[PDB]
């Protein structure tokens, strides 16, 4: 029917976003920037935008002729890009199995691939930026196709489909 708002993502482990969402509390204050919302903390591999419904179909079956390993993201590094006014998290030196993947989604579906996890918004102040908190590395054992919607002005991710990793 009607178009949705597609991408693809990386997720978190539960009790790592509660790592992270409690070091951004105590190194950011609210005057930092707008913080992302726990349950919203991802990776984007690859954005669509509005979608329609043949199109999400035909991008469905090309994910799912992919075939990679699976692959381990270590959160080593955090920063700020002044410009887009955001405060990231992400890995100094990418996995060639988490490039690889972005890359296969972006061709598919086709501002170069730079991973990573936004913590706040709308940072537009410069701010002292901390290191990571200590071993935030997990298992990356699939990737998922979302599609968002903003409610009440917050923003709420719909999972819809999910294609596991070989391992």
């Amino acid at each position: 029917s009607e178009p949705q708002r597609l991408f693809f993502a990386i997720d978190l482990p539960a009790e790592i976003r509660e790592q992270i969402i409690h070091w951004r509390a105590k190194h950011f204050p609210p005057e930092a920037g707008r913080p992302v919302a726990a349950d919203n903390l991802h990776l984007t591999l690859a954005f669509l935008g509005e979608v329609s419904a043949e199109k999400e179909k035909a991008l469905s079956l090309l994910a799912g002729r992919i075939r990679q390993p699976g692959f381990t993201l270590t959160l080593d590094d955090a920063g700020q890009w002044l410009r887009s006014r955001v405060v990231w998290l992400g890995m100094r030196q990418p996995p060639r199995g988490l490039i690889q993947l972005a890359n296969m989604l972006r061709s598919q579906a086709a501002r170069p691939f730079h991973p990573h996890i936004t913590l706040l918004r709308d940072a537009s102040e410069a701010v002292t930026i901390p290191p990571p908190g200590f071993n935030w590395s997990y298992a990356v054992t699939e990737f998922t196709l979302y599609a968002s919607s903003f409610a009440r002005g917050r923003t709420r991710y719909t999972p819809l489909k999910r294609w596991a990793l070989t391992q």
